[PDB]
């Protein structure tokens, strides 16, 4: 089918419950992200302290496999350490381009989006959540 692989029932109910959507008050860092093929956009707000994420707030406007990302990142990203992140968005990278195994711990749910690593078409909207947030912590982390 594929179709229905790609489109499954946790990617559409990813897609239409996105957390934390709007902006941050005093944020350390925000990152704004496009991707050029598709004119899909995540601009993301980012808090953290000694390597931990503390708050966190995007504003989307994505296809539907960009949606269904961000909000598993919504769910996941407060709490998390800068390495987990690096390495979920280290693990997407691989699973989409290098026939890589789909990520785990607190982004197990990218396990769903295994489907998409043979539609190129739509693997740059997927990683703007986490390339976003990537950015905002290379940023904090370049403040030294």
């Amino acid at each position: 089918s594929m179709i229905d692989d790609i489109y499954n029932k946790r990617i559409l109910e990813f897609a239409g419950n996105m957390e934390r959507i709007g902006q941050l008050a005093e944020p350390d860092a925000v990152a704004t992200v496009h991707s050029k093929l598709c004119g899909s956009t995540v601009t993301v707000y980012l808090k953290m302290r000694d390597g931990v994420v503390t708050d966190f707030a995007h504003e989307v406007k994505a296809c539907a496999l960009g949606q269904a990302s961000s909000s598993v990142m919504a769910r996941n990203v407060i709490g998390a350490t800068a390495d987990e992140l690096r390495a979920a968005r280290d693990a997407m990278y691989r699973m989409l381009k290098e026939n890589g195994p789909a990520p785990e711990g607190r982004f197990a749910d990218m396990k769903y989006f295994e489907p998409v690593r043979d539609y190129k078409a739509r693997h740059a909207s997927t990683l703007l959540t986490f390339d976003a947030v990537a950015d905002c912590i290379r940023q904090i982390e370049e403040k030294a």
